[PDB]
This record gives structure tokens, C-alpha cells and sequence, in this order.
């Protein structure tokens, strides 16, 4: 199962109260991990509310970052938005 999100929604959740993002059209809440990741808030919440699939991709993340990532999906983007 999995709940979809509109892109207006996800587009609120872009700071500190909610760090939330597009990649490969799911949503990925970080919100929680802002502190955690190494390569600091800014660099996601920057990105946040919008897609930063072609930014994840580019820095690489490895197969556990993507795997970790899986911890943080929320949801999907809705259909109608994709
Ligand atoms: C989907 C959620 C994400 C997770 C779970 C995640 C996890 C991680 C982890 C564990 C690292 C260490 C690199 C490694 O060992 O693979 C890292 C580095 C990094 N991440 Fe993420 N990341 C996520 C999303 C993003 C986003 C959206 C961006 C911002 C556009 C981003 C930008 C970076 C950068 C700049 C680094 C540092 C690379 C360096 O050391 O030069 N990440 N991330």
C-alpha cells in the first residue's frame, strides 16, 4: 500500500516544520533527518517541495542511502501531478 500526494501539498512541506521532496515521483520525508544527513539541511531543503531527483542522482548515494531512503517514503506523488 501506499498513500499518494499532491504536488501542492508536498510543495508546503518544503522547510524546517516539514522537509519534503520529490524523487522518482515518491515522497521522501527527511524532515526528521535535516540534522542527520551529512551533507546538511540546506542542500535537501533547498530542493524541498520540488523534485531533486537529477541533485540525488548526481551526488550518487549509496545503495544504503537508497535503501535508508526507502524509511523516509511517505507516500507517492499523486497521478494527477505526474
Ligand atoms: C532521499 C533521501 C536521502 C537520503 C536517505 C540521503 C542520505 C545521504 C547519505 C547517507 C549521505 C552520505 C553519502 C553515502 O555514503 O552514500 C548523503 C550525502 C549527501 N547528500 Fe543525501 N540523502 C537524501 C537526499 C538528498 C537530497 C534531496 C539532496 C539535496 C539535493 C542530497 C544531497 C547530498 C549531498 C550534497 C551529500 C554530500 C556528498 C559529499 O559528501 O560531497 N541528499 N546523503
Amino acid at each position: 500500500a501506499v498513500k499518494y500526494y499532491t504536488l501542492e501539498e508536498i510543495q508546503k512541506h518544503n522547510n524546517s516544520k516539514s522537509t519534503w521532496l520529490i524523487l522518482h515521483y515518491k515522497v521522501y520525508d527527511l524532515t526528521k533527518f535535516l540534522e542527520e544527513h551529512p551533507g546538511g539541511e540546506e542542500v535537501l531543503r533547498a530542493q524541498a517541495g520540488g523534485d531533486a531527483t537529477a541533485n540525488f542522482e548526481a551526488v550518487g548515494h549509496s545503495t544504503d542511502a537508497r535503501e535508508l531512503s526507502k524509511t523516509f517514503i511517505i507516500g507517492e506523488l499523486h497521478p494527477d501531478d505526474r
